[PDB]
């Protein structure tokens, strides 16, 4: 039921080991532990205790990864905030997850949190005096460890419960797959609020591996960041992959695996990775996953062009249609299992009633299965719409519009685009009279900005079903006018 | 609360992929789980049913890993038996176990046994056409996979319950301790019926990675087969390294852990693999850990000379005296916690309820603690008596010297034995004159070769404490006279 603190064990094992290396700092895991429990020491005195809920909202810093362990350290639940987030949508997710803290630092608005949560300033936490406490040395396997929010389908996001069970099996089943030793740095350079950039801390003390922490994602940065420090594993979305190839035709030799995950790829851009000898890991993976659940070994990348690969041992999937399985090539719904998938999303017992069937986790992606097992993941969903790696909900972009008052009606829908893969275009039928302009600066304070409309259009209508409901994929071809 | 098969996904995963090599012979995984199927459905003809136990008592062979694995998709308990034991010996565990089936062959008297179990030979078995059955898909993690005989210091052993889980964890803190990459190959030339050798069929299937098995252990045979296949890993007691260091000065080039257990290793011996560039990881591990659960690496195998190392990640150790809280350096109880230590001894209340403690394992060893937590073992035990990694208790040879009618008292002790570590000798006062002879002839009916005394002494008394208790310590000094 119960595993030793894996930072704890981990700075037994092996002290002087790079945890992180971040801009010029190196840290051993010795000063990982060390810096996570004085930090946690400087919470208690700000009267945090175990049991408590804490969101963290930071930019990838050092002072974040301590502060996750720190809350670990606690018996704290971390609430990982996105950091693009407008305030009126952060506020939901602090109200929603029960926090009762929110740690950030003075690049954030500190003041209009006050009245919900007690904030902490991480910065000036770290330079007080704080009483020696007895921390918590164990990590209860079905404990709820972190909180991210998706799946915003309804219009509001859902808190997936990530247990420290899911997180070390996601760890180790990551490591059969891929390999382990020694000399492995894994680089991360996309966001630690994500399961992307945050599962790299997981695999880091369980593995005994550093990781090389960088707070934005730039190409010439990466690549000589790459180069220093000797990196042999780097997560990417597809957006990042493009921008790298566009920066250089080779690929640095220490890098073995690159590991693209949140969204689809364009095949070209595959192909041209696989032609020039780089060696990308497509994978299938979400919040309520805990990250990858399927990859793909590049030795198979152009014979299953297209695929996401095979289930990580351990992990589960079907194609479903309607509770009946389907043959293989027959699509259906994506349904996952494996000790890495989710307790249950929190305080939403109608929609956990709806997701899970008979241990069986329903993703809402349609796919199939080839005849050896492979899968292939169909873009077909327009309850969702990805950009630049960041999932955008049509519900919620919809319900922001409705608010206006001079809009009637809203549908939102994903327009091709050559960089982010996929935007939002708007579809409204309006009262009044607005302008693009009014519009997107009432959306600014509601929507991070990659959620907002790159192109508003006018209608009459919006296509519905005899039920009344919006068919989004009609959207692009109704009658229609573009709103500048 | 549970994985699926690991055979059944691993073959899924990595068809193509070798999972055996013995006689030189390859067996796919692939090729594995569909011969293990099938011995599964000819067992299951012969009533073999989800619930039952199953002893199998064979050397090293190919059909062995098959027997095993078909126990798993059957959902029966497999029973490891010591194939070197007397006919004797091996009736109590069949009838201790709860054994309903013996699967052996024809190398050993299947008439003994018929009385108590069915005995199916499995080169008869494996010639039958059987009926297709579902097998079961899935492991569950808390259910007893194996069980092993061990701990006799009562006078006859103790069957340790080891479960998937149990296995499962065993093999992921390895991994993580030792790193695993494609290329790794593992020998094993060691018995398939003790943990050393068993566990690393689970490792198999878990890593995806070839086991190069040998009925036996020749030097010779292992150096080849070694760079025949480009074996990696492979595992070994002390009287084996011992061997491999007379034969050959220099370390095959693919070999990168030789893995040591089972006892204590002279410090000559491992001072001379560190100079040679042997790379001999030391370990402390036994039956009720489901293998190593502390292992030290070549990089501290000189400062830590003595040392078993550290506890694998999830796992822990410390050291208590009268149930009193070691400082390091202090002697006591080596005591042992973690997702590898056995479900119990089988139908053993005392034994259970003496040897856990509050969640903690009573390992029976002394030992101690240094200040930077490396663990040191003191050869101390005189209720133990390892012969070339194999564990001989002196309550079960004192028991059957004492069934003797011509023996009224006996004490057995480890003498000091240059090729084997340590060999039984016996200490007895007579009733009646009797042989050296005599008493090696009811020996052979009773105890395995290696249990059996080396040198026999006569006394009118044995040492014994106030209580009358034997004091085995002292037999050496005792004033006897050497019998023929
Ligand atoms: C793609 C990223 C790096 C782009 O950010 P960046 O700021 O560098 O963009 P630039 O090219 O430099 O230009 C900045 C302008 O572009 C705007 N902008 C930035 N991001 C977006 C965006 N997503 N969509 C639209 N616009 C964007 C900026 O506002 C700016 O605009 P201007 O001011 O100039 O007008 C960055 O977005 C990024 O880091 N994306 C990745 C986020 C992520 O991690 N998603 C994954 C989520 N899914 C999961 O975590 C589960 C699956 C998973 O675990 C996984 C995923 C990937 C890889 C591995 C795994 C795994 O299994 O381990
Ligand atoms: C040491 C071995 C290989 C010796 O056997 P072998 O038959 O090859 O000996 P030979 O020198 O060739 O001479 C043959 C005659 O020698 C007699 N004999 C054989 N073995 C013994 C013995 N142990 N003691 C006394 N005499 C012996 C025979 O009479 C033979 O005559 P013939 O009949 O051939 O004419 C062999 O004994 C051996 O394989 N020992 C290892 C057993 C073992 O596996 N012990 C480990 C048990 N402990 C555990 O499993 C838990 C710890 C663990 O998991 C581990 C242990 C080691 C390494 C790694 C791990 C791990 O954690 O994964
Ligand atoms: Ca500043
Ligand atoms: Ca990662
Ligand atoms: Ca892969
Ligand atoms: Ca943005
Ligand atoms: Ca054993
Ligand atoms: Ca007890
Ligand atoms: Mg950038
Ligand atoms: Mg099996
Ligand atoms: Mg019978
Ligand atoms: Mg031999
Ligand atoms: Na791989
Ligand atoms: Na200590």
């Amino acid at each position: 039921t119960e595993q030793p603190n894996w930072l704890m064990q981990r700075a037994q094992l092996t002290p002087e080991r790079i945890a992180l290396i971040y801009e010029d700092q190196t840290v051993t895991f010795a000063e990982l532990f060390a810096a996570s429990k004085r930090m946690a020491e400087q919470l208690a005195a700000h009267s945090v205790r175990k049991g408590d809920t804490a969101a963290i909202l930071l930019q990838n810093r050092a002072e974040m990864v301590y502060a996750v362990h720190a809350c670990f350290l606690l018996g704290v639940k971390a609430v990982l905030l996105n950091t693009k987030l407008s305030t009126h949508e952060r506020l939901f997710q602090l109200e929603d997850s029960g926090s009762g803290f929110l740690l950030t630092d003075s690049s954030f608005e500190k003041k209009e949190y006050e009245h919900i949560v007690q904030t902490i300033d991480v910065d000036e936490l770290m330079k007080e005096a704080a009483e020696e406490i007895e921390i918590e040395a164990y990590m209860q396997m079905d404990a709820t460890a972190t909180l991210m929010y998706t799946s915003g389908t309804t219009g509001k996001p859902k808190g997936v419960q990530q247990t420290f069970g899911n997180h070390y099996f996601s760890a180790v089943s990551s490591a059969l797959n891929l390999g382990i030793t020694e000399q492995d740095r894994w680089l991360i350079a996309l966001p630690l609020f994500h399961i992307s950039g945050l599962s790299a801390l997981f695999k880091s003390v369980i593995y005994g591996m550093t990781v090389v922490l960088h707070q934005r994602f730039s190409v010439s940065d990466v690549l000589h960041s790459i180069n220093r420090h000797e990196v042999t594993m780097i997560s990417a979305v597809q957006t990042m992959l493009a921008s790298l190839l566009e920066e250089t035709n080779r690929c640095p030799e220490s890098i073995r695996c690159i590991l693209l995950g949140g969204g689809p790829a364009p095949l070209p851009l595959l192909e041209e990775c696989r032609e020039k000898g780089f060696p990308v890991f497509q994978s299938y993976g979400m919040t309520e996953t805990c990250s990858q659940i399927v990859t793909l070994s590049p030795e198979f990348s152009m014979e299953k062009l297209g695929s996401a690969g095979k289930p990580l041992f351990s992990c589960e999937i079907k194609i479903e249609r309607d509770g009946q399985v389907c043959e293989p090539y027959e699509h259906g719904e994506i349904m996952v299992k494996g000790p890495n998938v989710m307790k249950s999303y929190f305080n939403r017992e109608s929609a956990n009633e709806a997701s899970f069937q008979n241990g069986w986790l329903k993703t809402g992606d349609l796919g199939y299965l080839d005849n050896e097992g492979f899968l292939y993941v169909l873009d077909r969903r327009s309850d969702l719409i990805i950009s630049g790696g960041e999932n955008i909900y049509p519900a919620e972009v919809e319900s922001v519009l409705l608010s206006h008052p001079a809009v009637a009606e809203a549908g939102v829908s994903g327009a091709e685009d050559k960089k982010w893969g996929k935007v939002p275009h708007a579809y409204l039928v309006l009262h009044k009279p607005v302008s693009a302009g009014e519009l997107t600066d009432y959306c600014k304070e509601r929507l991070a900005k990659y959620k907002r409309p790159k192109k508003f259009f006018v209608l009459d209508r919006l296509p519905r079903n005899a039920s009344n409901k919006l068919l989004r994929n009609q959207l692009k071809d109704a009658r229609k006018g573009e709103l500048l």
